[PDB]
């Protein structure tokens, strides 16, 4: 009974990002979290694996983490080189952290149902 496409295995609800004051989190505790990669969405998303975000939504140009298993955000993993994060993160941030717009990590969803820390920008 593998999972259906982008279905984690510990169920959609542990996986939706959910806004809060501080910051947007996400019920599932990945153990160990060593983000080596970017989630890009929207018009940015041309190239990489298809990796979803539930809990967030894509209406304008930068997501929204809202908090509804009935929202969800459909984009595309770019793997960076391991040795690689520092620089390109910092080249991410100069991208695409302009002003008001935030920095998180989540946990993103694969065709496979398998989880993966990444990197995103949001408001
Ligand atoms: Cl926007
Ligand atoms: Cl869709």
């Amino acid at each position: 009974a593998p999972t259906q496409p982008f279905v984690p295995r510990k169920g959609i609800d542990k996986f939706v990002v959910r806004p809060a004051p501080v910051g947007p989190f996400q019920l599932v505790s990945p153990g160990v979290s060593e983000p080596s990669t970017l989630f890009l969405y929207g018009e940015d998303a041309y190239e990489g694996e298809e990796a979803w975000l539930y809990g967030v939504k894509l209406t304008a140009e930068v997501a929204v983490p809202t908090g509804v298993p009935g929202d969800v955000l459909k984009g595309k993993l770019l793997r960076w080189p391991s040795s690689s994060v520092k620089e390109k993160l910092k080249a991410a941030d100069e991208t695409y952290m302009k002003e008001g717009v935030k920095r998180g990590v989540v946990s993103v969803v694969l065709q496979d149902g398998s989880p993966e820390q990444a990197y995103w920008y949001f408001q």
